[PDB]
DNA sequence: CGTCGATGACGTCATCGACG
DNA sequence: CGTCGATGACGTCATCGACG
């Protein structure tokens, strides 16, 4: 009955927006957290040229 | 006019969701450009653990 | 071939801060 | 107070591939 079947529908349209949402608040916690992981990658890099400077002599 | 309001508003939502996908796409390039600085910087700091290591 | 759930695309409403 | 553009939340339509 198409009655019903729209009725399904906007069922279906509600938890697709919400997995839209989801994935896009993923999406923004990917970049905090990569963007965390360089910090962290740069600083140890430069921890890294300071024992290559001790070594240095 | 509220027919023009509406028409007006049918607009308005045409580049507002043109702005989100927008928005979406620059989520998308920024987690892979900062994937491939994070491959730089891991790599990197091998070389300098290399370095490091020439050192002994 | 008829139907299903997922989705992209779209128009409409409600609501907001800003402007005068 | 009316009005404006932007935008979040919806419901609807068209279309998909999958199923039987």
């Amino acid at each position: 009955k198409a009655e019903r079947k729209r009725m399904r529908n906007r069922i279906a349209a509600s938890k697709s927006r919400k997995r839209k949402l989801e994935r896009i608040a993923r999406l923004e916690e990917k970049v905090k957290t990569l963007k965390a992981q360089n910090s962290e990658l740069a600083s140890t890099a430069n921890m890294l040229r300071e024992q290559v400077a001790q070594l240095k002599q």
